[PDB]
């Protein structure tokens, strides 16, 4: 079927997908979560023709490379039951996650689901920024009704532009995971919610489903740099795990008002200099910062189309790194998990991984190839 890997946990998950308000200043989120049931694993994995458009725009392809997209990936499903009943009785820690450019909320459910599977809810925000190849909105309750969207596509850059607009982005970027995380939290104690999207899945169930005390920020590349703004912004938020991080965004203030703890998973054939410096700054010795390289890794080996193609294909197109995707995603998920039990202070397993937060293993080098 997929090649997208299920969960590894002993949870079933579903999925679903929330937008609230309706409007481009409202959240827009993917759910991931543990289910009740585990009746069929059927969720569209790119939900809408707009998303293949967008990605060839990102790539620097025109419309017919999206249609080609579409035909290849676009019945595609991911290891999750569409709108499947959350599982009663338990109050879940939550994962708010923010995606890199040109990718969109979807495009992260080998992370997600595998966190679901251990008992996390999971938000992956849709920005709306500019930094999503696609997303959209609607521009009253009516069009909403009707499912008719309205359409945002990535912004180019011009040069002179990137250094004042990528740093706009992260702060809205921030503003829309705290966003979203009082979307959720407001829904755990009881606001009424009209999802914009009509779906077989009632918002109602989150009541009284999150623990509130129990909140990490994780994010892939911008997402990566969103986890620092956010965090300096938001105490709700108490730990944050960074992949990749593309630091290029942040303002120099940031890096002095991060008081939560903060993991950099990093990929080995990414980083450069001027990228960790700026890790580098994070560091203080009242402060946790952990640090590691999966060996063999490219960017992205932490985003779904890693798994969407064959080995050579992924190899030339930089979708694959000289590591098993499989591998490089359980060790990024397995040690995510035991810092999160670290820091949200879970009493799961999870830290039968503690050895991976110090890069203890074959696939791993401790702290980072660049020494600067
Ligand atoms: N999965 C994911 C995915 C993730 C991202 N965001 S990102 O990882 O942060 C990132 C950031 C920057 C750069 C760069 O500056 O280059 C790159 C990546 C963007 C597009 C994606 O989707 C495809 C990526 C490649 C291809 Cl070939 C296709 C395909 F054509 F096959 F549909 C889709």
């Amino acid at each position: 079927q997929t090649k997208i890997p299920r969960g590894n946990g002993p949870y079933s998950v579903g999925c679903t997908d929330l937008m609230f308000d309706h409007t481009n200043k409202g959240t827009f989120l993917r759910l991931y979560y543990p289910s009740q049931d585990n009746d069929r694993l059927d969720t569209l994995w790119i939900p809408n023709k707009e998303y293949f458009w967008g990605l060839s725009k990102f790539l620097g392809t025109h419309w017919l490379m999206g249609n080609i997209l579409r035909l290849l990936f676009g019945s595609m499903t991911t290891p999750a039951n569409w709108n499947s009943p959350l599982r009663p009785g338990e109050k879940y820690p939550l994962v708010v996650f923010s995606h890199g450019l040109g990718a969109f909320r979807t495009l992260y459910s080998a992370i997600g689901i595998d966190l679901a599977s251990h008992g996390f809810i999971v938000a992956a925000v849709e920005h709306r920024d500019r930094s999503a190849s696609a997303t959209y909105y609607f521009k009253d309750q009516s069009a909403a009704e009707i499912g008719d969207k309205s359409w945002l596509y990535l912004r180019t850059l011009k040069q002179e532009e990137e250094t004042h607009i990528r740093n706009e982005q992260v702060r809205q970027r921030a503003k829309e995971c705290s966003q979203a995380l009082s979307l959720i939290l407001d829904i755990d104690h009881g606001k009424p919610v009209k999802n914009a999207l009509d779906l077989k899945f009632d918002m109602e169930q989150l009541k009284d489903s999150i623990d509130r005390e129990k909140i990490a920020v994780i994010g892939h590349s911008f997402g990566g740099a969103t986890v620092i703004q956010t965090l300096s912004e938001d105490q709700r938020f108490r730990c944050g795990i960074a992949l990749d991080a593309w630091m290029f965004p942040l303002g120099d203030e940031v890096y002095s008002r991060i008081p939560q703890p903060l993991f950099f998973i990093n990929s080995e054939y990414f980083q450069y200099p001027a990228n960790i410096i700026k890790m580098k700054k994070c560091y203080s010795p009242d402060k946790e910062r952990k640090m590691i390289t999966i060996r063999g890794s490219v960017h992205q080996n932490f985003a779904d189309f890693t798994f969407a193609t064959g080995k050579i294909i992924g190899h030339m197109l930089k979708l694959k790194g000289d590591i098993d995707s499989n591998v490089a995603i359980d060790l990024s998920n397995k040690a995510s998990l035991a810092f999160l039990q670290k820091h949200l202070g879970l009493h799961k397993d999870f830290d039968q991984w503690d050895c991976l937060i110090e890069g203890d293993d074959e696939n791993l080098i401790p702290g980072t190839n660049i020494n600067t």
